[PDB]
């Protein structure tokens, strides 16, 4: 398949979120938050980045059993911030994205993806802000891309 070959420089994320509200106020307006800690590591693996490379977020509701898609971050976090926009108030800040996918993909497509940094655990088993090496990440996105 066509997707994502020459990703080249890269840091890939897994998003995990309790609202799907928020899922859906995040596609509305291309911005999201994370933790205190969850935006401090987005963060860093942006500003370190330099415009080099992207940093991709894959996307998965909590309980749901699926993915439901991908996005890239576009910018530093910002941490003075309206507060009370998102389903919690301990969400505070913000951050832009660009969302690439939209769509659910069953978990059941993904699980035989490995994390080697997480104790071989597998990938739908990650926590927030859970860093995907960038070898089985291409397969994770790739397999995304093109299910139908
Ligand atoms: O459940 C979550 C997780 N991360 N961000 C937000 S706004 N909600």
């Amino acid at each position: 398949n066509l997707y994502f070959q020459h990703m080249k420089h890269g840091r890939v994320f897994i998003i995990k979120s309790y609202s799907e509200d928020d899922i859906h106020r995040s596609i509305k307006y291309n911005i999201w938050c994370s933790t205190e800690h969850g935006n401090k590591r987005l963060d860093a693996a942006y500003r370190s980045m330099n415009g080099k490379g992207p940093v991709y977020l894959l996307f998965s509701v909590n309980g749901s059993g699926h993915f439901c898609g991908v996005a890239e971050m576009k910018s530093a976090v910002d941490y003075n911030t309206c507060a009370g926009v998102w389903s919690q108030d301990k969400w505070k800040g913000r951050f832009d994205v660009r969302w690439i996918f939209v769509k659910d993909v069953p978990n059941s497509q993904l699980r035989h993806i490995r994390l080697e940094n997480n104790e071989n655990k597998p990938v739908t088993n990650s926590r927030d802000t859970q860093e995907v090496p960038l070898e089985k990440a291409k397969q994770v996105l790739k397999i995304i891309a093109s299910y139908k």
